């Protein structure tokens, strides 16, 4: 909200945030759902599991997942390049490096998300639609 310059150090608080954005998303979503089915999960458990939502509610929370690890990775590295020139240069900044770093674990995390889909079946294992070894064994594990 403040016009400031934003340096590294804020734009990463900032971005993992965001991270933090998606992850409650989907949890409030997931309690949204538990909220309506209040003593009547049956009525909407396949509706949910097969339908859209499982695999809109499944993608969304790995990509929040991967992309705070990857965001977290990015820091820690753009924090540890920025000591490194401290003893060695004096100035650091890949700016747009670091934002096209970003940007290229944002689409690793969308392709880590989306594979599932292509399989078809990976996603509605359970109606939490989150990748555990209790179906489709070889690809999740």
């Amino acid at each position: 909200a403040s016009c400031t310059s934003l340096p590294s150090s804020k734009l990463f608080i900032g971005l993992i945030s965001v991270s933090n954005l998606f992850m409650g998303i989907y949890t409030g979503i997931l309690t949204f759902l538990d909220a309506v089915s209040w003593g009547r999960f049956a009525e909407f458990g396949i509706w949910w599991e097969t339908g859209s939502g499982c695999k809109v509610a499944g993608f969304l929370a790995v990509f929040s997942s991967e992309s705070a690890i990857f965001l977290l990775m990015l820091a820690t590295v753009e924090r540890s390049l920025s000591a490194k020139d401290i003893m060695k240069n004096g100035k650091s900044n890949h700016l747009k490096q670091f934002r096209v770093a970003a940007l290229l674990a944002f689409l690793g995390a969308t392709v880590a998300g989306c594979f599932p889909l292509f399989h078809r079946g990976e996603y509605s294992a359970s109606p939490l639609c989150l990748p555990f070894p209790t179906g489709e064994t070889p690809s999740l594990g």
